[PDB]
């Protein structure tokens, strides 16, 4: 079990939906971090935005993405032109490899295009392929949740209310993947794609009631039952209360000018900051609520 300063011991033997923690915000980027392992000495939550072409219209290849902020190749601070999708997670694989007991990694995965068709190797599928090439045994997915609270994992959505997620220390070693789109369409496509096989939790846009507990904004009911997870920005972030008493996990971005210990207060799970390591709470970055 790690002791990094930043990680309250507290932190261990509470439920992942209890826990607050300090996030990235695009912490790719080369002017955030000068490497993307470099994040891991401060936090245990990040982001990468990826795309499938080399700009807007073109330049894609099968079973690869790019990282990169604007729409335009590869323009980040991962490994390596060859600083690609899977360079960026091979980077966190490493880490998580070379720090046996370490808090749960969680990594926001922002998808800025749509899912390609069979023939171009970018589906859900092969999405959920890269991904699990990657880290293999290291995941933790909705199946996995949806076993420990005793649920299907199309029924997590309403099930986890009332329910603990396993505990940091039962998730040691371990890496969950969230993946976000500015439409939820794209995450309904996801979830329809791989149901209960989905490598990768869902984590809608959150702006009211229905997008934690109902039929989401841009999906179907089917799909709407696999969130265990919501993204609010800035402006929803009084929806993180509601993430709580559902057990979802609650991430805000854009609040830079919030505190950390603000956002506890405000039952956010996850916040995100463009500068993460000049956030902390009593000299931590992940505690209890
Ligand atoms: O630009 C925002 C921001 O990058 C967030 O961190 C992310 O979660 C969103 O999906 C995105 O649209
Ligand atoms: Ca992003």
């Amino acid at each position: 079990q790690e002791s990094p300063a930043f990680i309250d011991p507290a932190s261990w033997n509470t439920p992942f939906n209890g826990i607050a923690q300090v996030a990235c915000h695009n912490c790719y980027e080369k002017q955030y971090a000068n490497t993307f392992s470099s994040v891991l000495d401060s936090v245990r939550t990040l982001e990468l935005d990826f795309w499938d072409q080399r700009d807007a219209v073109s330049g894609g290849s099968p079973h690869h993405w790019f990282v990169r902020h604007n729409p335009g190749g590869n323009d980040n601070n991962c490994t390596g032109g060859k600083n690609d999708l899977e360079a960026c997670l091979n980077d966190v694989k490493n880490w998580s490899d070379k720090h046996p007991g370490h808090f749960p990694i969680t990594l926001i995965l922002d998808k800025k295009q749509g899912w390609s068709k069979e023939s171009s190797g970018r589906t859900p599928k092969d999405f959920d392929e890269l991904v699990a090439r990657v880290f293999q045994g290291k995941l933790f997915t909705p199946q996995d949740l949806a076993t420990h609270i005793g649920s299907g994992a199309g029924a997590l959505q309403g099930n986890l209310k009332g329910k603990s997620w396993p505990t940091a220390n039962d998730l040691q070693g371990k890496v969950l993947l969230v993946l976000n789109h500015s439409e939820n369409q794209k995450l309904s496509q996801y979830a329809e794609a791989r149901t209960s096989k989905a490598k990768v939790f869902i984590s809608p846009v959150t702006n009211g009631q229905n997008d934690i507990s109902g039929k989401v904004s841009g999906m179907s009911s089917q799909s709407s039952g696999y969130v265990a997870m919501n993204n609010m920005g800035k402006g929803d972030k009084s929806w993180a209360k509601q993430a709580f008493a559902y057990s979802h996990i609650g991430r805000v971005w854009g609040d830079d000018e919030v505190s950390f210990a603000q956002h506890i207060n405000q039952k956010i799970n996850l916040s995100a900051y463009y500068r993460f390591a000049a956030q902390s709470a009593g000299g931590y970055r992940i505690r209890p609520f």
